């Protein structure tokens, strides 16, 4: 109605995602339209709530729109995401300063939802954004707290599986904020490596790729592991793949990086915070990518 609708820029995890510009600000802004019951009023207090998040390195949330009993949040725009980052610069790989770059922001991005308590849970390069600005910024958070996780996208589209923490994968009913480490740890091996590290085609092929490589958990790595729900005595026993195997050529302060945020123990599993202090980041700057828009 008050948009352009200049684009559909994409099919969203929660629903379809336009590019839209503001008749009466001239603003161009990302509106997300969400799937009906009439909607819980829950949801809409939460992610109003979302409103009020704000850092440099989180996709500013301007709006949530209620009206004629329809859901639609209107979003900062930025113009491309790490996917399309990544697939275009898959014949020279993005340079390893960059990587850094990308890697710290996003850990600073999560230290500071988690620390006012809020979980992403569905992480993935789709939903990292970038500017010309060498910044790089975590969208379509869901929530998913704030919504629920039903058995597809929106209409007939295939979940990505390949972020999710294994404690997820083996049934715990309880996120934590290890997930989005977890996560994370993927997105930074797949900028490095230049492939998804585990690209499961299902959620048993997720959990078998992830064992595959860092070794069937037992109770020995991952206290509690074989009471976790879905759990089956009955899985594999593979040995851990030497680490050096998985993100080659990264040196071992990015190595060592990786597996802390891959430890199968979420309350193991290094928290955005420490991850900043890692020194990987030692020498970290802020370079500018080469997009073409
Ligand atoms: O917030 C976004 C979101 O929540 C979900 C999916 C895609 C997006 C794509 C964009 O280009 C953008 O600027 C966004 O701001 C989003």
């Amino acid at each position: 109605e008050n948009f352009q609708k200049v684009e559909k820029i994409g099919e969203g995890t929660y629903g379809v995602v336009y590019k839209a510009r503001n008749k009466l600000t001239g603003e161009v802004v990302a509106l997300k339209k969400i799937r009906t019951e009439g909607v819980p009023s829950t949801a809409i207090r939460e992610i109003s709530l979302l409103k009020e998040l704000n850092h440099p390195n989180i996709v500013k949330l301007l709006d949530v729109i209620h009206t004629e009993n329809k859901l639609y949040l209107v979003f900062e725009f930025l113009h491309q995401d790490l996917k399309k980052f990544m697939d275009a610069s898959a014949l020279t790989g993005i340079p390893l300063p960059l990587i850094k770059s990308y890697l710290f922001q996003l850990l600073q991005g999560l230290a500071f939802c988690h620390s006012h308590r809020v979980l992403h849970r569905d992480l993935k390069p789709q939903n990292l954004l970038i500017n010309t600005e060498g910044a790089i910024k975590l969208a379509d958070f869901g929530l998913a707290r704030a919504f629920g996780v039903p058995v597809r996208t929106y209409t007939h589209e295939v979940v990505t599986l390949w972020y999710r923490a294994p404690e997820i994968l083996l049934g715990c009913k309880y996120y934590s904020t290890a997930v989005d480490i977890w996560s994370l740890g993927c997105i930074f091996a797949e900028m490095v490596t230049r492939r998804a590290l585990f690209p499961g085609d299902s959620e048993i092929d997720q959990l078998f790729r992830i064992f595959r490589t860092l070794g069937t958990p037992d109770e020995v790595v991952w206290p509690g592991v074989t009471s976790m729900p879905d759990y089956k005595p009955s899985f594999p026993k593979w040995a851990r793949q030497d680490f050096s195997k998985v993100v080659p050529p990264l040196d071992e302060d990015g190595r060592s990086l990786l597996s802390q945020m891959l430890h199968y123990d979420p309350n193991k599993r290094i928290s955005a915070k420490a991850a900043l202090a890692h020194p990987f980041f030692q020498d970290v700057t802020k370079p500018v990518p080469h997009l073409r828009l």
